[PDB]
């Protein structure tokens, strides 16, 4: 498809599969994706911080996170663990950029190291497992 | 919230409600609202880690305190309303240092694992 994909003005999101239901105001912008690759843009808000100057974990992470899923851009697909190093605490007017790249796949699932950079300097590192198939026992 | 030392910026409807804490122990509930999703049945791993991290702060209840790294594992997704504890414990600490284990559970099925290394300065 699609003509939808053509077209000068087609919404960057317009081809990505993932997180469908996702607010990017309440993660990260999406910037990028292609190519077994996607970059986000973290900008932190006042409602993301956990003390005065340090962004609450869960907003580092989750950016990242998005990040990891779009790089595979699999419809249904699911992170199932991860390994992440937080380098440097983050605060607020702080643009942070978060570079997925997929390391490994399979039909079945995938391995994907993401770079968090603040002015092209590495403050969050991390490898997230994602799962592609919801049924569970 | 008297005695509690950390995450004093945290907005808990965004991340989860503290139930307790204290003696290197903490628990908190996620509520999942339709804002944390990142499909109509799985809520993005943000707010799930976002949970377990603010569980393993309340755990260690240290003023100065951050998150360096984790590992964890998302056993399973988790949709709108369930009410997932997170219960947090300290299992290693040399104070400037902490390793924090969380698990979170659906009813009493385990929904989330992971460590949380925790450093104070």
């Amino acid at each position: 498809g699609a003509m939808e994909m053509n077209m000068a003005d087609a919404p960057l999101e317009e081809g990505l599969l993932v997180c469908t239901r996702l607010d990017q105001n309440l993660c990260a912008e999406l910037i990028s994706f292609g190519s077994g690759k996607a970059t986000v843009c973290l900008t932190p808000k006042e409602f993301m911080l956990c003390e005065d100057d340090v962004v609450h974990a869960g907003f580092i992470v989750g950016a990242a996170s998005f990040a990891a899923l779009c790089a595979l851009n699999k419809k249904n697909s699911l992170i199932s663990s991860m390994k992440v190093n937080l380098l440097a605490p983050i605060e607020i007017k702080q643009e942070i950029y978060f570079n997925a790249t997929i390391t490994h796949t399979s039909s079945k699932k995938s391995t994907i190291r993401v770079e968090g950079e603040f002015m092209e300097i590495k403050v969050f590192e991390g490898d997230f497992e994602i799962l592609v198939f919801r049924p569970f026992k």
